[PDB]
């Protein structure tokens, strides 16, 4: 007996459980906790020394093929870290989510299980100082390193998770392994990250089943550019990653493997895919049902796959498990490799689709060989791509914590400069703070370009924030949403604000744009709520630094625009997705809970900060007024609603007992009045003795965003 | 677009969001928020009257049926305590979470949302003074009370709750309206309070929708029963609620009335079953697809409905919306009772197979003759099971607030005595624990016994725990999982210390045996710890008393017995669910969060308090001694399980290369190292750094227990 959800009852029912995610943190561990100051503390090289010796312990519940794990562990880290997505920066390795379902029980994770099961001993003796996040990662690199390959570097700083990423959308399929996301390979449905349900990038068999690599290498190149890879990159990965180990398919899957681990016996205590007849294996190990190596040493750094691939010709068959694969032409290679159990055994190296599509496909044959021609452009391209697929879900460099983090810092990491000059004081902020209210920029003005400069913070992948002021730079500064021309005023008049200050400055005392930001839209704040009769004193945290385009990969900030924009009621007009829907998943990148967007929306729609200056969700008579009136006016009876004829998402509120037409909205205002739950918050905040508490409310959610970047002191 | 759940994929996955809503307080109230503090703020009289004047007060959009709009609130009021079960306590009116999915759109709810919209304006103005849940019970109240009979009381205290109780499985049917939880009347599914989901208790027209009156009576009394009410209350409240309004259905509602409110259009606000005809249409209305009043004066209290119902001859007919109601065989009451909208028009009375049914049973029949031949105990027995109905899950006395709550404590309450003596201080408190310790008591004997009388608490309808002591009186003393015999030994000696600690005082001081028996388990928690080198000092709260069996209605507690006590590692042989789902549902009972259960059971596994002293779960070579030595050998991959052979519950733990036995236990032990989440919750407690922190967290939740039941010092 399981409580059927609403979610059952009615499927187009908002899914405020990820807001709820939000209000504290699951798990054992304490709300003061910091990974970092523990990470700190552990013996990183005792680790990798313990990580080493457990590469050649075979245990027998699952043997170590060629007598090394190595290249068990690498797929293990590569899957940990290919669920990423840039659309929400949601999916990677950060929190270890590859241990609860459902990427647990997903097809391609099958005996992965296995893999993290070998590590249990090595996290049990260094608890908390390692995360199993940063954990399965440096088990990859450890790998990398045992079998001949330097690595680039290797940063902790992953904090665990303790159940799934709820706000994911891993596609619309019912069923794994099945694909309802694309109809011509390379136009896969916006968002994913992959082509198939179930799986980390695409059909390693081709493009719906069918072995045709010319349309395969459509899927691939889609999916990597989706997961922040180009050409060069995910090239050097696909080659770099299968130089080692082999693929398992002694028999069909289908009809051989037991169930998933969500849906395996209790005994199995958190294992799967038990084999019909089997619940170890070596030679006949069965995972994704393909068989075989791609070198003939798949424990040893080297040219073997790219030399196999390119110096010989290949031919589609069915393998062993039923499944295509591709087999050379060639009679040298016959029996050329090791078996990976049986010593008196050999195997024929094989290719796969997905590889065979990076020799037919023009642009990836092009860099494939250059690879070959120059192994030392091949082994750094690798060594800096699977540096940046394991760690692009960091965030910035003070992110980065032990002894392994390189010197160099990367572009994609949004690096930041140093403060070159002294951090203004009480008395410089007070001074800044009086200078801007008395500049010609209006209440809204201030409030907008402050929201427009934190709101693309996402705490899933650390990316966008108001640190670095990177909202005047491309590709931001000419975001629809942010109204170009006009944040181009405001701006400007910052600007100015900094210049006089920095001049009229004696010691070495200086102030960013960064920092004026924020402090313009919190004195804005404060000036609304004493607008409405409130004395309120937001929080400062000076430190923000002005970000160069130098070090601003603008092409990747196109991941962060927003489509859906509810606290300035910004709405594109081809979202797919109800309105609401997207205004749900934008909260939950914020960390904001049920009541804080609540309060949020409702507070702003009094101030006024609307996109183009509109009046939708306006419920009030005193613009740049910080008080309730959203939550009154919303839930007045004496107002009907009805959908605006000839548009989306718009609708207008009628008096009742008459007809006429009294307010104009969008459904990000209305959902607040239609959510059963949402409603509940509403209720509260548009009671009479509730204005005080809504006022405060919006404050420390305003303070909370303006913050959520500054790891300076994290 | 909404992301699939893995309860979707993985059907039997333990649904832990039930144990996640005790881990956060959703809503924009603070985290010390004491609402029983505001409503003594509240001026109950002005509310009252404010709500007198609703009554009378018809608005366009939902006109008032006779001008009065009681009997519809008396409808909402019932329903919103009518969801109650005497299972597991949950539903009914304490939280107001008719106002959320799924019961907020059940059929059986219809147009109370519009009812609920009515008491907006009420709401707003008196705001966090009184809960929703408060104001909908006072509503009805008040409605009573305006039409000629005073109530038996009323208590405030009810504190809203901000989302549904996910924890409630309301039934097997996958759609409303239709039953697959009864074969027979009188034979439902057991665990359920309705016959039919989606109704409150049955079906207005009969089992499966046939007029029979004599098969409905079967399935009126079950679910009556199930909801703690008798056949003289049953009769009582049916016959008083029918004796006000009338029922709607002007036509078909399966063609008529528009989407639920869970389902409606946003521009609806939360409204729903919006009329094809419009709602303002009041001869149009539309609810259950009955038509027609049950009396001549549906706004007066009075003997009406009995008379109707006994003095005429009814025969079934199709109702105007298709359903199946009664008729008067006679003519005299032909238009006898005016329209309820139209001031030109008559209706006649109509009864309901369900009334009918309390003619035609044998056993209500007698009731309903005594009740028309003695008008007074017909208004003296309403009256009482109204007060109960709608107070029942409110708990103790010490709960009810208010002015107007009776001076009268009745037996359903629960009530427990007041101390007539002084509370023990500090060196009473050492001395007693002390002494117990000296005692011939084990550790486990003190921590079982302690679990005992505190683990029967529920936060449902708060009754159960550990104050009272009610687990030496009948039905507790005598529970098979509380073994009688041991119990009374236990129970011996700490009566025999408190006799003596009371004797031996000069003061006025006195200590009850239900202090001590939770002092004396917290005294053995302590010796444990300290057995495993850990000083820990749990805080003890002074002020339980011991109830009588005079005050103690014995046969209701028998809803409170276990059938799953993952604590004691006790399972009943004849569960329906798996062993791990009751364990759930019953640690919601108790607001555990997921990692407090698994620090629980971890905990009391190295203690060793199971039922009848099994070595189940009991995975260490240490007993009575507190440590995570439950965790460690749980975790070690050096052991396999698998079913034991000839048992229903047991499994074995056997060293994988040896075949050695080392280790038996239960699917309760097992699960924490199945499921995905508490994998991850046990790996932490199951490090080498972390047997202090399962210690701290294991006292943390067994204070948490032992206090459970305090309202005493709020
Ligand atoms: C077009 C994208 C790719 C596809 C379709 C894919 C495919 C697969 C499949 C089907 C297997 C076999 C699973 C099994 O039977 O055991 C495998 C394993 C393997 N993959 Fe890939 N993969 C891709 C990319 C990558 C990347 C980017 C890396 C890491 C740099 C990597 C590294 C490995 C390693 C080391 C193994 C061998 C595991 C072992 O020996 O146990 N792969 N892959
Ligand atoms: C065997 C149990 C019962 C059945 C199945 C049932 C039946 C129903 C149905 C079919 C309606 C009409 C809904 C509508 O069309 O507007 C109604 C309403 C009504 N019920 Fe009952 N009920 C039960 C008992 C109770 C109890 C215990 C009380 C409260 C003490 C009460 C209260 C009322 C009142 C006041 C109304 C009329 C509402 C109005 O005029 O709007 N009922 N009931």
């Amino acid at each position: 007996k399981r409580p059927k959800s609403n979610q059952d009852w009615w499927p187009s029912k908002l899914n405020l459980e990820i807001l709820d995610q939000n209000a504290r943190d699951v798990g054992p561990v304490e709300d003061d906790f910091d990974y970092a100051e523990e990470f700190q503390k552990l013996d990183l090289e005792a680790v990798k020394s313990d990580l080493e010796e457990l590469m050649t312990s075979s245990q027998d519940w699952w043997p170590a093929d060629y007598g090394h794990y190595g290249p068990l562990f690498i797929r293990m880290a590569w899957h940990s870290a290919g669920t990423y997505r840039t659309a929400d920066g949601r999916g990677g390795a950060a929190g270890g989510r590859q241990r609860f379902a459902p990427i647990n029980s997903w097809p391609d994770n099958a005996n992965l299980d296995k893999a993290r099961r070998l590590l249990l001993p090595i996290k049990q003796k260094y608890g908390q100082k390692i995360s199993w996040a940063d954990l399965m990662i440096l088990a990859g690199n450890v790998a990398i390193e045992s079998m001949g390959f330097k690595t680039f570097g290797y940063a902790g700083g992953r904090e665990d998770a303790f159940e799934e990423d709820k706000a994911v959308n891993w596609g619309p399929e019912d069923e794994f392994e099945t694909q309802e996301r694309f109809d011509e390979p390379g136009e896969i449905q916006e968002g994913l990250g992959a082509s198939v349900m179930g799986l980390i990038y695409v059909n390693p068999e081709g493009p719906d089943g069918n072995p045709d690599p010319e349309a395969s290498a459509k899927n691939i190149r889609q999916t990597f550019d989706r997961m922040a890879m180009n050409d060069k990159e995910t090239a050097a990965l696909i080659a770099g990653g299968h130089t080692f180990g082999k693929v398992h398919g002694a028999d069909d899957p289908e009809e051989n493997l037991g169930p998933e681990p969500e849906a395996a016996p209790i005994e199995q205590q958190g294992l799967g895919w038990q084999n019909k007849n089997g619940n170890s294996k070596g030679g006949e190990m069965i995972t994704a049902g393909i068989e075989g190596p791609w070198t003939q040493s798949p424990t040893e750094w080297d040219m073997g796959y790219i030399n196999n691939l390119l110096d010989y010709e290949w031919e589609p068959e069915k393998g062993p498990g039923g499944a295509w694969q591709w087999a050379p032409k060639s009679e040298e290679l016959k029996n050329s490799v090791p078996d990976a159990h049986d010593p008196d055994e050999k195997q024929t190296p094989m290719m796969l689709t997905t590889d065979i599509a990076l020799k037919r496909d023009p642009d990836y044959r092009e860099v494939m060989e250059t690879f070959q021609e120059n192994p030392m452009e091949f082994g750094m391209n690798f060594a800096k791509a699977w540096y940046k697929l394991t760690h692009r879900d960091m965030g910035p460099p003070e992110r980065f914590l032990g002894p392994e983090v390189p010197d160099e810092e990367m572009i994609w990491q949004d690096p930041l400069p140093d403060a070159d000059y002294d951090l203004i004081g009480d008395e410089e902020i007070a001074e800044l703070k009086e200078e801007i209210l008395d500049s010609d920029l209006s209440v809204s003005q201030l409030v907008k370009t402050a929201w427009a400069s934190a709101s693309t913070y996402r705490d899933s992948d650390k990316r966008g924030g108001a640190n670095g002021a990177r909202l005047r730079l491309e590709p931001q500064k000419n975001w629809e949403v942010n109204e170009p021309e006009q944040l181009e005023t405001v701006l400007g008049t910052l600007e100015n604000i900094q210049t006089e200050f920095n001049d009229s400055r004696s010691d070495g005392t200086q102030v960013s744009l960064a920092d004026l930001i924020v402090l313009g839209g919190n004195a804005a704040v404060e000036q609304a709520a004493a607008n409405a009769g409130y004395d309120v004193e937001i929080p400062f945290e000076p430190g923000r630094v002005d970000a160069g385009p130098e070090h601003t990969d603008a092409p990747s900030f196109d991941a962060l625009k927003p489509k859906v924009d509810g606290v300035r009621n910004y709405i594109q007009d081809d979202i797919t997705r109800p309105a609401e829907e997207v205004l749900v998943d934008n909260a939950d990148l914020l960390n904001l809970t049920a009541s804080e967007l609540t309060a949020l929306i409702g507070g702003m729609r009094s101030i006024g900060a609307n996109y183009q200056d509109t009046d939708l969700g306006v419920f009030t008579d005193e613009p740049e007024t910080l008080t309730n009136d959203f939550f009154v006016n919303l839930l007045d009876m004496g107002t009907e609603w009805e959908p605006a004829a000839d548009s989306e998402h718009r609708y207008k509120g009628l008096d009742r007992d008459t007809g006429e037409v009294k307010w104009e909205a969008t459904r990000i205002d209305l959902i607040f009045g239609s959510n059963d739950r949402l409603r509940a918050i509403s209720e509260v905040y548009g009671s009479a003795d509730a204005e005080k508490k809504l006022v405060h409310d919006f404050v420390d959610t305003w303070s909370k965003v303006m913050k959520l970047d500054r790891f300076d002191l994290e």
